[PDB]
């Protein structure tokens, strides 16, 4: 029995099936009252929601799924026919994420890509018929934000206006990524100050819009 299975179980026992909002509130309740967990959370999740509604992306890439909280957060706001692809290298986690998506009724919109982003990113065009990405949610290991950003650009997956949205740019921090995008003329950056999931530690999201 893992913490991730206990979270999935609490959702199955308490959330309304096919109701993504109630799945979200159930994860946040369990992690606020019983076990902290690295979901993006409700405070940063609300900023995510606002960014998603602004840009209405047709194709979203997520780096790091964990238990599916953030994929459920974004997919429930996608237009009909919009797609989310989420890369997760831990097979236990990816199996929890698939079950969470199934319970929320979002299976049709989300495709789990089992593996490490650095291996899966060069296969996006061929194996998933991707031209360019409309939005990227970066929320995996912090030492990969900058390498995977450089890899996305190298593989031709970015276009003018592609929205990169990065979690944890303050805590635990992504200093090289943050320095890179803020100093690069290829990105227009905005910082959204918030709080670490289920805590009052300051954290924030960085939005970095590729400029071509
Ligand atoms: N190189 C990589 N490729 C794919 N997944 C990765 C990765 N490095 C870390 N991960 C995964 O990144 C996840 C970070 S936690 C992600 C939480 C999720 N975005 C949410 O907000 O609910 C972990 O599950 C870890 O296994
Ligand atoms: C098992 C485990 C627990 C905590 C951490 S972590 O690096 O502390 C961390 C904290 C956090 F708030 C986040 O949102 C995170 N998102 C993505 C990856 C790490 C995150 C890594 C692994
Ligand atoms: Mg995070």
């Amino acid at each position: 029995d893992t913490k991730e299975q206990r979270i999935l179980r609490y959702v199955q026992q308490n959330a309304k099936p096919g109701d993504p909002q109630s799945v979200l509130e159930a994860i946040d309740t369990y992690c606020t009252q019983k076990e902290w967990a690295m979901n993006v959370g409700d405070a940063k999740g609300q900023i995510m929601d606002a960014v998603i509604r602004e840009y209405s992306p047709s194709l979203v890439l997520e780096l790091g799924a964990y238990c599916g909280y953030s994929a459920v957060r974004m997919a429930r706001l996608l237009q009909p026919g919009a797609r989310l692809l989420t890369m997760e290298m831990n097979p236990d986690y990816a199996a929890i994420t698939q079950q969470m998506l199934n319970f929320a009724g979002l299976q049709d919109k989300v495709t789990i890509l089992n593996g490490a982003s650095q291996d899966l990113i060069p296969q996006l065009k061929k194996k998933y018929d991707v031209d360019t990405l409309d939005m990227v949610f970066l929320d995996h290991w912090k030492d990969r934000y900058l390498p995977d950003t450089l890899l996305l650009e190298k593989c031709g997956l970015l276009r003018k206006g592609t929205v990169l949205l990065a979690d944890n740019v303050i805590v635990p921090g992504t200093p090289d990524f943050l320095a890179y995008v803020r100093g690069s003329s290829s990105f227009e950056c905005t910082h959204y100050s918030s709080y670490l999931e289920y805590m009052k530690v300051v954290d924030g999201l960085e939005k970095a819009i590729y400029q071509g």
